[PDB]
């Protein structure tokens, strides 16, 4: 008497795709990342929003949707302003924008200095998605500190 | 430090690397062909876009490794720094896109820097086209409101 123990060995993975599935990515992500009270979540008129803390710094996450042309955009904001020296402030900044932040760079925006990278989700994969969070999370958490001793 | 100079011939993401960049570089471009180089620190491309001249780097080939593209859009000094300083850190906000607005070598830069796990053709056609449209767009803009 003939017997077949698996009739189906294996099958075609249905296989959650890093564009369609970018959520569960962000959140698996900032479940590790988070260094302070349990993550919030929220909805803006731009789409999904998280927010969570890594070292001293406050990080945002913004994911407008899953399509190819949708944005992720993460952001931290690091120096309140005025400052009394702006001139020394801002050429720092746009000096350090070169190379040395990355994917990320520094920006002006609501009175404050932040740190930020935003890209399309075309061709993302959830080791960029990892990649991006972590590095402005970093540069936020290093510089924050930094940037205050030196302009406050 | 530059070397190996010649000219892009019209002929993976990671192994089609050169071939991708040479292909987007080539629909992109005007004016005199597109140039290739070897650099210290890379394999170097140079074209030009509108009024602007954009470069790009590939610095090896690995996932760790890097694809820096940049053009020059206003050399510094300038008269009123504080004002272009903030004009600059205020577009880098959203509006840049992928890339942004730096300072480098005295000179004001547009630039986009990424790393090349998980790159793609479409990644690389893109960020070059948003770098040299950025630069084709603000170098007269900027030149006019502040040289």
């Amino acid at each position: 008497l003939t017997m077949v123990s698996e009739v189906q060995p294996v099958s075609p993975a249905s296989l959650d795709a890093p564009l369609e599935n970018a959520v569960e990515i962000i959140e698996t992500v900032i479940s590790s990342l988070h260094q302070g009270d349990a993550p919030l979540v929220g909805q803006t008129d731009s789409g999904k929003i998280w927010m969570f803390r890594y070292g001293s710094a406050e990080v945002f996450v913004q994911l407008s949707g899953h399509t190819e042309e949708d944005f992720l955009t993460i952001w931290s904001p690091v120096l309140p302003l005025p400052v009394a020296d702006e001139l020394a402030l801002y050429r720092k900044l746009l000096t350090l924008n070169w190379l040395t932040t990355f994917e990320a760079h520094f920006a002006i925006a609501e009175e404050q200095v932040q740190v930020v990278a935003s890209r399309t989700l075309g061709g993302i994969t959830a080791g960029e998605i990892s990649r991006l969070i972590t590095i402005v999370a970093t540069l936020a958490d290093d510089y924050d500190d930094a940037l205050r001793a030196e302009f406050k």
